[PDB]
This record gives structure tokens, sequence and C-alpha cells, in this order.
């Protein structure tokens, strides 16, 4: 039954047929069973399938450099009749790689999620319904309530589906809905139906919500709707419609591999149009291939020797180390390229309660009397310390630490407090937190009775379960509570009833302790307390309160304020009728005024300071609340995102205004509003879509069930660690201790990823150019081949690899987070920067070949031939006339090979320390900074000693000890490659920017 809020009680039960006292008879239950179903969503999907390994191949640098695989493995296997391993070993353990690059990356999500179903433990919910089987109210499973149950719920019970209210039983019903509309107070129900047309959750006051929970009272209701047709059920599929694209980092990488999938095109195709006259027509051989397509296989060859191979692992490796910090930050992230996301954001958008808010009622401000002089009027008024129901927290006067028990004003104050409460502290020893027991309004009276403390009570040795209620079970020793006046909407306030216990102090009588609404409490008040002694209620004092309550009801300090006050000479309770609530406010007069508690739904403290700090970054933060928005301007001026005597008036929308406004001028508000208050969640992730309309890299920080549509919308969702399961599962970052200050060192960890990930990959993309470079020179000279495959692999694995992967440990800037986001459609690799590599790597290719043609013509080492006869060394025979001295062996030896391998190695290293910074000098920024890149270069470097003089490996590399004055000569054309840089980085500072 939808709309059953529009419609009268005595209408929706003839929807479904069913008396209101009786039940539904066990043939309408099983009917309304097959024509609704259970009362449950779908099953949890957040099991990680191992069908979900297919994702982790969809990043086409992986697909790239399996295809690679796949062409390396195929040319080498049916050609050349050689079953040698030199041509067999680069395809499988490209393939070895990527297998193992999959593991960790659905381990990590899949230990995420392990963490994250560990935030919220088993609860089976239940609920209590009547039927006709039996008279008495029966606890049945949640899931086996049917629409059209009769449905009754009390104080603390969590509403098991969506409910339209029937009867009140108590005089007042409240309900807290914060983790459905981030409603900052709990609300009023009646049962009075609501006629209202473009009605919000928020507006239909006579219905219950499933998920939300009891405050105070009981009921009994008619449920009109179940299963996944409920509010969070509908939601629930509202974010199962919602689609996001990759993540901006991963479609970043992937738009680099359609980069290099062209170069990889174009070099494949180049090297075979330029042996034109060869190609196209069938020469002497080749003929059981026809058209001699040698030159074409040749070209894939050279093609995937571009590939950096090892790219894919440093990568995966550097988003794994920057997850575990954020981790060691209590910080859980879904997937490994989310953690940059938040280092390129321009908006994050905020929810006020349970995320900006502890959600959590607390007195901040408290005043009693202190003076009354006749015409003079003072007060002591005092701070409290704290934020959520937790006992932690000291009274301050003058912001300076006093004992509460010395004023015997607060010591009274306390009194009212401790017993006119029909509310509890619980400590929740699974979750290691404070909880409320009824409602928060209450709850925060009682936190405040055990942070004053007015006898003074040692509580030094007690744990954290007694620790909830000792200083109230102390006040609740003195006074006998015989009964209470339950809050009544005509007279908005309280009272109890009290006589004295023990004896103790038997001089007095009973007494009668009153809380409510100031102004409706004060005109019912003729005396007021001054510490132990009354004066009556003059016209001054009677102002001076009130000017004070106005005060602190609105403006810099915001509050929701409570009027304390006893009755000294209560009737006696023979006359006193409790039948009727209308004659309650009667009772609660001739009172005496003790005092006033300022309280509030308080900002996370590590909020403000964090708002500054992503201002700071050029980031702009959003609120958007589904509470009202007077609270809402309220908490934006505490936390930063208003000025204290800011003009708002079209910066802030309801959703109704919202509504209103033509989609033209809806995705134009987005921009210039910061705070949306009064929100639909449908609204939330439209707020969301139209920043993303812009280009603009929006976030999303919430904590209720209505933020999953919004926390799945943005390039990243933030999910509180006390937020609803639907909140955890829709976001891919969870803060798993409410750190709001977390937020912001994820900025600029995302912000120092990606920086260094520009380097490593300019670093070694370098290198397989350079190989490209000389394995064409050779080709184009007719030069002995300089370097094999299987060293090429050996190195674009391991020892330029692991010093790229120490490259990921770059310091971080200063001036890292008092810039802007980077552009969305900022490219990755730039032209610049495309020629900046492409320098280097034409000089790697030219000082590899260079490297090996020394030793055999200008090395006194070496043969000393001719030019002539190294570029014909394949016309070598023996006893050749042009090669004179010279045995054909000498082509084949592994001496010039080292060489070329040598100022390899040895040129990546100098690379390294240039690929510290992008246009920082050596001598402005030292090469001695990073500590953990030095460490990488002496490993590398102690394997390609380790390499020549161990003695097998040169049998499989083919290569040979190099000479102690040849190594000289490799630093003579090594070194030059840091002055390349510097050149290329000297054209960089103030000139290709200034
Ligand atoms: N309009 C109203 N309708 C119903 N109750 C009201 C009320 N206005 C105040 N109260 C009751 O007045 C107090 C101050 O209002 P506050 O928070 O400053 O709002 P204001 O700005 O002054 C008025 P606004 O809505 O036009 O903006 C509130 O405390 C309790 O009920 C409230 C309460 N509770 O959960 O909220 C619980 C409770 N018990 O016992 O559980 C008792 C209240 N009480 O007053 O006794
Ligand atoms: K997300
Ligand atoms: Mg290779
Ligand atoms: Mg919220
Ligand atoms: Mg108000």
């Amino acid at each position: 039954m939808e709309a059953a809020h529009s419609k009268s009680t005595e209408e929706c039960l003839a929807y479904f047929g069913v008396s209101e006292t009786t039940g539904l008879t066990p043939d309408q239950v099983k009917r309304h069973l097959e024509k609704y179903g259970h009362n449950e969503l779908p099953a949890e999907e957040g099991k990680s399938l191992w069908e979900l390994v297919i994702e982790q191949f969809e990043d086409l640098l992986v697909r790239i450099l399996l295809l690679a695989a796949c062409i390396s493995f195929v040319l080498a296997w049916f050609e050349e009749g050689e079953e040698t391993i030199t041509a067999f070993v680069e395809p499988f353990v490209i393939l070895l790689i990527l297998i193992a690059n999959a593991i960790v990356g659905v381990w990590q999500e899949r230990n995420a999620e392990n963490a994250i179903e560990a935030l919220k433990e088993y609860e089976p919910e239940m609920g209590k319904v009547y039927r006709a089987d039996r008279k008495s109210v029966q606890r049945i499973k949640a899931r086996d309530i049917v629409p059209g149950d009769i449905v009754e719920v009390a104080v603390g019970d969590k509403v098991p589906a969506d409910i339209r209210i029937l009867s009140i039983k108590s005089t007042t019903l409240r309900v807290d809905q914060s983790i459905l509309t981030g409603e900052s107070v709990s609300v009023i129900k009646h049962t009075e139906p609501v006629p209202d047309p473009r009605a919000v959750n928020q507006d239909k006051k006579n219905m219950l919500f499933s998920g939300t929970n009891i405050a105070a009272g009981k009921a009994l209701g008619i449920v009109a709707t179940t299963g996944v047709s409920t509010e969070i059920g509908k939601i629930r599929d509202q974010m199962a419609a919602t689609e996001q694209d990759k993540t901006p980092l991963q479609q970043k990488l992937d738009e680099f591999g359609e980069q290099l999938s062209k170069v990889i095109s174009l070099i494949c195709v180049a090297v075979w149009l330029i042996n034109i006259g060869h190609f196209n027509d069938p020469v002497h051989g080749g003929s059981w291939i026809r058209g001699a397509i040698y030159y074409f296989k040749i070209a894939v060859a050279l093609a995937v020797a571009a590939i950096p191979e090892g790219l894919p692992a440093v990568i995966t490796t550097c988003l794994a180390l920057g997850t575990r910090r954020m981790a060691k930050k209590n910080a859980i992230v879904r997937s490994l390229p989310s953690v940059e996301t938040l280092g390129c954001t321009s908006v994050i958008c905020s929810d006020k309660t349970g995320t900006l808010t502890t959600n959590q009622m607390s007195v901040c401000k408290m005043f009693i009397i202190d003076k009354v002089d006749g015409d003079f009027c003072s007060l002591n008024e005092f701070s409290i310390t704290g934020s959520t129901y937790a006992p932690e927290g000291e009274v301050l006067k003058n912001d300076k630490p006093i004992r509460s028990g010395q004023f015997d004003g607060l010591v009274e104050l306390a009194t009212i407090c401790a017993l006119c409460n029909d509310s509890s502290l619980d400590f929740n020893e699974t979750k290691g937190v404070y909880e409320k027991v009824g409602e928060a309004t209450e709850t925060a009276l009682t936190t405040l009775v055990e942070k004053m403390n007015v006898f003074n009570t040692e509580v030094r040795n007690l744990s954290k379960v007694e620790r909830a209620n000792a200083c109230n079970s102390v006040i609740r020793q003195l006074m006998k509570k015989e009964f209470t006046l339950e809050f009544s909407r005509d007279r908005k306030s309280m009272s109890v009833y009290c006589s004295p216990a023990k004896s103790s102090r038997a001089a007095v009588g009973n007494k009668m302790f009153v809380k409510g609404a100031p102004e409706g409490v004060i005109d019912r008040c003729n005396y007021v307390r001054v510490g132990t002694t009354r004066v009556p209620m003059t016209g001054p004092v009677k102002e001076k309160i009130l000017s004070v309550i106005k005060e602190w009801g609105t403006g810099r300090d915001t509050l929701r304020c409570l009027a304390l006050a006893t009755r000294d000479t209560p009737p006696k309770r023979e006359e006193m009728v409790l039948d009727d609530s209308s004659r309650f406010m009667e009772y609660e007069t001739d009172l005496t005024f003790v005092g006033v508690v300022g309280m509030l739904d308080p900002p996370r403290k590590e909020v403000m300071g964090s708002i500054q700090l992503c201002r700071d970054a050029g980031i702009r933060v959003i609120m958007i609340t589904g509470d009202n928005k007077g609270t809402a301007i309220a908490i934006c001026r505490r936390i930063g995102i208003f000025g204290e005597n800011e003009e708002v008036a079209d910066r802030a929308y309801t959703g109704r205004e919202f509504d209103d406004l033509p989609l033209a001028e809806q995705r134009e508000a987005c921009r210039r509003a910061c705070c949306f208050a009064r929100v639909e969640p449908s609204h939330k992730s439209k707020i969301v879509e139209y920043l993303q309309s812009y280009d603009e890299i929006t976030a999303m920080t919430g904590d209720g069930v209505n933020d999953a549509p919004a926390l799945k919308k943005a390039e990243i969702g933030i999910a509180m660690g006390s937020g609803t399961a639907v909140a955890k599962t829709a976001s891919e970052m969870v803060l798993a201790d409410d750190n709001f200050s977390t937020i912001v060192a994820a900025v600029e960890e995302g912000r120092a990823i990606y920086n260094n990930m520009k380097q490593f990959i300019r670093y070694l993309i370098s290198s397989n150019v350079g190989e490209v470079v000389c394995i064409f020179l050779t080709a184009a000279l007719g030069l002995p081949e300089a370097l094999i495959p299987v060293q090429l692999l050996w190195v674009n694995l391991v020892t330029d690899g692991l010093p790229a992967t120490a490259l990921g440990f770059n310091p971080p800037d200063l001036d890292i987070m008092d810039r802007p986001p980077r552009s969305p459609k900022e490219p990755l690799i730039s032209g610049w920067l495309f020629f900046r590599y492409m320098a280097i790597g034409g000089y790697v290719g030219a000082a590899t070949v260079g490297a090996a043609a020394w030793w055999f013509m200008y090395a006194e080492d070496g043969p000393g031939v001719t030019y002539h006869q190294l570029t014909h060394f394949m016309q070598c025979t023996e006893d050749h006339p042009h090669f004179e001295g010279l045995d054909c062996e000498i082509f084949e030896a592994p001496e010039p090979m080292t060489m070329a391998l040598s100022v390899l190695v040895t040129i990546e290293m100098c690379n390294a320390l240039n690929s510290l910074s992008e246009n920082q000098s050596l001598m402005r920024m030292p090469p001695w900074v990073n500590i953990w890149l030095l460490g990488s270069i002496c490993l590398s470097m102690s394997l390609h000693f380790l390499i020549l003089y161990v003695d097998p490996l040169p049998m499989i590399f083919k290569l040979k000890a190099l000479d102690l004055t040849q190594w000289l000569m490799v630093l003579k054309i090594s070194l030059p490659v840091i002055g390349l840089d510097e050149i290329l980085k000297f054209i960089a500072r103030n000139y290709l920017e200034g």
C-alpha cells in the first residue's frame, strides 16, 4: 500500500481487512505473504566472487602487455626450430607477472570488505506484532512481518517496517530518523493524514519508517509496506541503478595506453615500410610463407620491445603501500586506484548529521543565578567541553576548570537532570563507545551529570560500563521517584514527583523537579534560587534570564535551551490525577527557577580545521543535509563554510526551492551554493551529477541511508565508520575512526602518489625507447647485436625496475597542497614530457651502440677493426682477405655486449637521480635527498657486479667481466645524460613557464 500517509487510519485497515484489536488471521497472513513476500532485501552481495578477476584485466595496460605476451609467444614456438629458453622466458614471466598483478588486486578489496563487514556485527532484527493466534504480544522475526500486520513499538525498538501509525498509547511519540532523513532532532508523530502532494518523508509525520529508532513513548500501527518496497529498499534499488565510471586514475592510465598503443602500431609499420622493395614481392627466401612477411615479424617483435613490461607491477606496488599508509590512519580503501582519486578532487560534498557532526546531543553551555540585588541580576555561566555522550569532559567557568560541587546552584541543577529523566547511558562494549538509551535530549543531560560530578565521587578505577551511570546513581539514592508527568504538546515540559529516601534530611517535604521550554517554564516560576536560598521572581531577574536564553538560542552559538525548575511545596499526591495530561501544566506552577542548559548536535573537532586545509588546497566543501535550513546554516558558520556575519540568501537552497528552479538554473546553482538543506536522497545524487556536468571530480562524505546514492555517484565515496551498512557498501573509502582530518591526509597522499607515478613512468618508458633505438640502429648500420632480449628482460624487471619502485618514495613538496587540484583534461604524459624522455631515450640508444662499437675499433683491449669490417661482419669467414688477422668469432664476443649493457644499467642510475624531480636541478635539489633511491641504486648495481663475476650468469647472459679501465669509459658516456636532463630542466625552470 503506497501513499498510506495520505489516507486515514480507518482507510488503511480496510485496504488489508484487519481489526485493530484482534490482528491478522493466519489465513490472511498466508495470503499476505504470497502477495507481498518477506520483509527483507535481496541477499547482501558483498562477496568477491572468482568472476571478478576479469575486472583486474579491464586495464588495457595489462591487456596490451598481455597481448604483447601472446604475440611474443607464438613467433618463437612454431618458427626458427629452436626450443631454447631465451625466446621462451619472456612470454611466461610476463604472464607470471600479470597473474600475480591480479592477485594483489583481488586480495586488497577482499581484505578491505572483510574489515568493513567487521565494522557492523550481527544483531538479528526482530519485531512485535498482534495476530489472531495469541492475544498477547508475540515477538516474531522481522523478516516474517507482512503488510497489514498490527505492530506495536516502544522506546528503543528499531522500526521493523514502514508503518502507518494507528494509536499512540503514550501522550507523545518521539522518533529518531537520523539515518534516513538526516534530521538532527527526533520528530513527534501524530495520527492525522497528510494531504501534501509533494511530501517528503520528513513531512510524513504520521508514519514510522523501517530502520529508524523510537526515542520515547509507545504506539501501535499498521504495516503498509515491507521489503524492498520500503523507504530503505527504495534507496537500495536507487543506488543499484546508480552507475559510476572508472576511477580518474584508472581512466588516466588507460589514455596513456591508448597513446602507447599508437606508437606500438607506429613503429610496427614504420620498420615494415622502410624495408620496401624487399616486401610487396616474393624474394629469394621464405617461400613456405608467401609474401615474405619476415619484415612484419621483426617489426612486431620490435613493437613489443617498446612496452615497459615491468610498469604494470611498479604501479600496483606504489598504490599498495599508499593504501596501508591510509590503513594506518584508520582508512579502509576498496579499490587500489581509489587511493589517488581524492588527490584530484575539486569539490567535497559532505552530509551534516552523522558526518560533519557527531549526531550526539551535547550540553556545552549552562548557567544559574549568582547574585540578586533587587535591580541588579548577575549569572554564573559555565561551559562544558565535549561533543559525545561520553562522561569525558570538564566544566569551565570563564574558560577555567572549576569544581561543580562548590556551586550550590549546580548541585540542584544536576539533581533535576538526573531525576527528571526517563533515559540512561549505556556503554556498547562491542563497539567500544557510549550509546544513548531513549531520547538524545535526555541522554545529553545524563552525560552532563556524569561530567559535572557535583558530589566529587571517585570513579577512576571503574569500568566504562558502570561509569556510564555512576554519578547519576548517586543522585537517585537521595530522592525517590514516586511518579512522572509525561511530556505534552500543549505544555511542552515534563516533571517528576520525588520524596526523600532513607529518612535523610526529612525536615524538607516531597519535591517536584521540572524541565521544559524556557519561556513556558519561567512563566510558571515565582521564585528563583540563588545557590541554596530562594528569592522572588523580579522583573529585572526575569529579563536577565530571557535575554541570555534568547542569545543562546540564536547567533554565534545557536543552541537548544532548556529551563530547569523545582516545586518546593508540591501538592499532596492523593490530590493529583494522572489520567488527563491537560491537568499537568497546572501541577507545574508556583515553581522555583534553578538554571538553563544549552545543547546542540556539535561538529566534530577535526572538521573545522580540515575544511580550511581543503580551502588552502583549493577544494570547495559543500554541505548537503536533509535537516532543516536553520540548523544547516548554523553548522556551516561553525565549521567555516560560511562567515560569522556573511550574507547567505541564494548560496543556500532547500529541497523545494531547488526543485522549483528550472533544470538550466539548477545546475548553475550548484557552483554558487554551498549548502542544501531539507534534501531528499534523490537530490543529493543530482547535486553530485550537476557538479560532474562541469567536469569536476567531486567526492561525497556521508553516513546515512539517504547518502548511499550520492556516495556511489561520486568519483570517490567516503563513509563514516559509525554509519549505515548501505553507506559503507556504496563507498570506496571508509573512515574507521570517524576522523575527518584523515581525508585531508588522503588528499596529500593522492597528490604525492600521482606525482611520483609520472616519474617512474617517464623513467621506465625512457629505457625501452633506448632499447628500441638500440635494436633499430643495430639493424640500420649493420653492426653486431649489442643487446639480446634476455638481458633487456632482466634489466627492465630488476636493474632499473626496483629503482623505479624507490621513486615511489620521493619526498612530498611543500607546495603540494598550496596549489589547486590538477586539471581533468590534463594528460598523464604531455607532448613536452614526451619529447623529454624521447630525447634521453634517443641518447641511451646511441650510447649503447657506441659503447660496443668503441670496443671493436678504438679500444686497446679490442681487435681494433675498421668501420667497414664491423659493418660487414656477416661476410667474415676463415682466412678472409678483408678480415686479415681476425677470427670471425670476435663478432660474437661477450665483451663488447658487456659494454652495451653496463652503459645501459649505469645510464639509468643517473636517470634515476634526474627522475627525482621534474624541473629541479641536482644543484638545487641534491640527489642525496631520497635515501630509498640510493639503496635501490646500490642493490641493482650490486646485482650488476654480481651478474658478471659469479660465473654461471655470464654463460646465460653472454657476458664477461669488464676491464678496470673500461669502466672509466662507461662513466664518460653515462654521466652526460645528467647534463642532458639538466639542460632540459634548465629551460623548464622559468623558461617554459615565465
Ligand atoms: N515547537 C515545539 N513542539 C514540540 N516541542 C517543543 C517545541 N519547541 C520546543 N519544544 C520542547 O522544548 C525543549 C527546548 O526546545 P528547542 O530544542 O530549543 O526548540 P525551539 O527553537 O525552542 C522551537 P522551534 O521548533 O520553533 O525551532 C525541547 O526539549 C524537549 O522537547 C523540546 C525534548 N526533545 O527531544 O526535544 C525532549 C524531552 N524529554 O523529556 O524527553 C523534553 C523537552 N522539553 O521541553 O521538556
Ligand atoms: K564511489
Ligand atoms: Mg620485453
Ligand atoms: Mg548523515
Ligand atoms: Mg528553534
